């Protein structure tokens, strides 16, 4: 791909974490503490997930930024509404804002619904997440196999601002307690 030139810096917005997560100084960097960190709680913050947004609302434009996911075994990542439901269970779906892929046990699928099985030989270690607002895009790249595409949810109906959207996951396995962070441009 030739998007790289869309670049965008994104940080992480403290106050939509869950209250488990934490954030680095910088705002690039999250992971699953093993407690609760010591914040007062807020209806932003995401109640049933360790899930945080990006600071960044974009509602026009393209944009391009890449994530590391090294040596974790869950994560969901992508794009969501501002709007989002933070409180209570749901499912990651364009009918409820969400444009996402994911990793669990072993395999990748992106969060149509339902959900749709991803054809990936070199398991990523960076993904590249690419937004194209006007065209109602997003795609996903593959940095560790040199750009490869992952996938593409077209015809999206974005129906408002959208954010950066991060889960690290659970660690009930001792496994994923590794960070998402965001990688230079
Ligand atoms: O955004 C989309 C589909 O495009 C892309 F995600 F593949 N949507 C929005 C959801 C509400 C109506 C049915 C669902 C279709």
């Amino acid at each position: 791909h030739h998007h790289h030139h869309h670049m965008v810096h994104i940080t992480l917005d403290r106050n939509t974490a869950n209250s488990w997560l934490i954030i680095s100084k910088d705002r690039r960097q999250v992971r699953m503490g093993d407690t609760h960190q010591n914040v007062s709680d807020n209806k932003e913050r995401f109640s049933n997930y360790p899930m945080v947004l990006g600071a960044q609302r974009f509602s026009s434009g393209k944009m391009y930024w890449e994530v590391d996911v090294t040596q974790k075994e869950a994560w969901d990542l992508g794009v969501c509404r501002d709007s989002v439901q933070r409180k209570g269970q749901f499912s990651l779906s364009p009918e409820n804002g969400f444009w996402t892929i994911w990793l669990w046990q072993d395999s990748y699928e992106a969060g149509t619904s339902p959900q749709t099985t991803l054809h990936i030989q070199v398991p990523p270690c960076q993904i590249g997440i690419f937004v194209d607002y006007e065209a109602g895009v997003v795609s996903f790249y593959n940095i560790t196999d040199h750009g490869s595409l992952i996938y593409t949810f077209s015809e999206c109906v974005f129906a408002g601002p959208l954010r950066p959207f991060f889960n690290v996951g659970f660690n009930y396995s001792g496994g994923n307690a590794a960070p998402l962070k965001l990688c230079p441009l």
